[PDB]
């Protein structure tokens, strides 16, 4: 319906937007149970990519009940093909020849994040409230069998539970200080961090959830 600019700029400044968002993957990594080949999982930098998400503002209305004018939520398409990135850094675990034979210290990074997504921004309170609802492409949207109107007879449904990927592409980059196999025990945490990534954003980004920022 609406394009909508946006001052990357200023956001991509916010001292408390990052801090924020690395408290709120943090805090949702104390859930996710390690396996045996890491140790000490944690997101160390953020940084908000060079570009914005191109964002098409579909519709505006009061915040749903759950998130409890000036109050504003809107609905909108995130278009996001930008360059942002995440830094986690961990103790890898080398059970090779011998169980735990050596520790290496690592550092990740997440980066070239794709999607296109319906969003909610739910404002109030001096809070922002991001809750990604489905990709745009979701097959549920075109046989109409998941209602994403907010305001809104059936929003998101018992269907939504068959959503398709919110996440189009992904890549995770392993920097090297690893002259020391080392890179089958790499391959295997890149492996298990998409994954785990891809189901933190499910689970804890995605309605019915969100992120709660300042
Ligand atoms: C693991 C996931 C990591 C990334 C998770 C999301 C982190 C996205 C980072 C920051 C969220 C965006 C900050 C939005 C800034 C708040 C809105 C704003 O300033 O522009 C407002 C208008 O502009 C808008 O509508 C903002 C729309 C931009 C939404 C951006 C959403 C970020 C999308 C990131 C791409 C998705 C990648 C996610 C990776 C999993 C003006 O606000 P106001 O009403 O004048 O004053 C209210 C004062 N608060
Ligand atoms: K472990």
């Amino acid at each position: 319906h609406m394009s909508v600019e946006i001052d990357w700029d200023n956001i991509r400044g916010d001292l408390s937007v990052n801090q924020g968002v690395k408290d709120f993957l943090n805090s949702r990594l104390q859930e996710f149970e390690l396996p045996s080949y890491v140790n000490n999982l944690k997101v160390t930098n953020f940084d908000l990519g060079t570009m914005p998400p191109n964002v098409i503002l579909k519709q505006m209305d009061d915040p749903l009940d759950e998130f409890y004018n000036t109050d504003v939520q809107l609905l909108v398409e995130l278009d996001y093909k930008g360059d942002m990135s995440i830094e986690l850094s961990a103790d890898l675990v080398l059970n090779y020849p011998s169980p735990q034979f050596m520790i290496l210290p690592v550092k990740l990074r997440i980066s070239d994040i794709g999607m296109h997504c319906l969003c909610l921004l739910a404002y109030l309170k001096k809070q922002l409230f991001i809750s990604f609802l489905c990709d745009v492409s979701d097959p549920l949207l075109e046989n109409d069998k998941l209602q994403v109107d907010p305001s809104g007879p059936n929003f998101m449904g018992k269907r939504a539970l068959e959503r398709i990927s919110l996440i189009r592409n992904i890549k995770i980059h392993t920097e090297l200080g690893q002259l020391d196999s080392v890179l089958r025990s790499v391959g295997k945490l890149e492996e298990f961090l998409v994954d785990l990534f891809r189901n933190l954003i499910r689970k804890e980004a995605a309605w019915p959830s969100w992120i709660d920022l300042d």
